[PDB]
């Protein structure tokens, strides 16, 4: 119902949401804790499909508190706290800790370098971490993302990685600023919080999604994809 | 081709966009003051289908120190202000005010009100207001936005209007509140600014719209629209 709808809302959403749960595989009976959870709707699915668990952390205020109040209305047993997740404790030891659209609002490496250490200090030695984040090798000369629906303003050389303003498709107009942080500076926040193992995840464009639009539709999101999945293991 | 490309990235926003261009008519050689602009990219397709003058007015600051870069680098001619516009003095007489997602955030009937007052105040005797905002019969417990991409996550009753919380269809996820203001609310605003002629307008589902998403696709759209669109004259 809801989950299917508005995944189906935005065609990019659909393959987001895929390679996520690619990378997740099997959730049943596991404790996920959801980095930056929104609303809580992503949280939501991963209960309906099996997981023991599952509790949800965003910067804001007023988001978490419209998160509490939707699960109150649909009966399920998410928590959701607000952190600032490169500067958090840890709320516990998780089987999966996902993270979509956290890393690329660290808005310096050190912040980066912190997130994956907090990532670290939530998991069992078992535990994977699943994360979407910006593909580090993006680059707006090579084409802008709004035929996918993220209108990418600018890009500005910021210290080792790059920032980016961009105009994402709703009625108004919202605002996002955002990082790509390199492949490397991702890989030493890796290896430095401890996972010994990762891999890059691209985005499962499939047969179908390319039959539903024109000719040349996914050129750019295949030459120039501004998403990438990532999974790192201890 | 970004307007397009843009513009067809949502089914809502098609939509949206043929309506309101249906309600400008011919825009060739006309003075326009766009009041909600967001980054100006409405206001850039205007000016390219042959409006004279395009201003833009916005509420956020940053948003329209954005808009004026854009316009910079793409060396176009618009021309921006940031303003309260329930509160704003006039800008000049224009043959046409596009006032899309404004009054649905005044967040009362005096502001409202006001906001109708100072349309009037910028538009020659001879000029028009088009408008896209909230239909007023829109309720929440008819079906949720959420398959084109607002997930609208409560109502609740605001003076004598009612008040939504809303979750876009973003990554990440994006909240905003907007104000559903009564017919005869909207009705007095415009007869009282001295438009003495309006006519709220259906949004344009057509047939090909229909053709390219599921069977039911659009039903809650149809039966229970978030949207009108709305023109008025002196």
């Amino acid at each position: 119902g809801l989950f299917e709808d508005f995944t189906q809302s935005a065609a990019q959403r659909a393959i987001e949401v895929r390679t996520i749960f690619h990378m997740i595989g099997d959730v049943s009976g596991k404790s996920v804790l959801d980095l930056a959870c929104g609303f809580g709707f992503f949280g939501r699915e991963i209960y309906r499909r099996g997981a023991a668990k599952v509790v949800g952390v965003d910067i804001s205020e007023k988001m978490i508190e419209l998160a509490r109040e939707e699960s109150r209305k649909y009966g399920d047993p998410l928590e959701f706290h607000v952190r600032d997740v490169a500067n958090m404790e840890p709320l516990g030891q998780f089987d999966l800790v996902n993270a979509a659209w956290l890393f690329n609002y660290a808005d310096s490496v050190e912040n980066l370098r912190k997130m994956f250490k907090v990532v670290r200090a939530s998991l069992k030695p078992d535990g994977k971490l699943v994360a979407y984040t910006v593909d580090p090798d993006f680059s707006l000369a090579k084409g802008n993302f709004a035929k996918y629906g993220v209108n990418v303003l600018n890009e500005r050389a910021w210290g080792p990685g790059y920032r980016h303003d961009a105009e994402f498709v709703t009625d108004p107009p919202s605002q996002f600023s955002f990082y790509r942080w390199s492949r490397a500076d991702y890989e030493s926040a890796i290896a430095d919080a401890g996972f010994s193992h990762f891999e890059w995840q691209k985005p499962l464009l499939e047969a179908d999604d390319i039959a539903t639009h024109p000719p040349g539709f996914w050129d750019v999101f295949q030459n120039n994809c501004l998403q990438t999945g990532l999974v790192c293991k201890p």
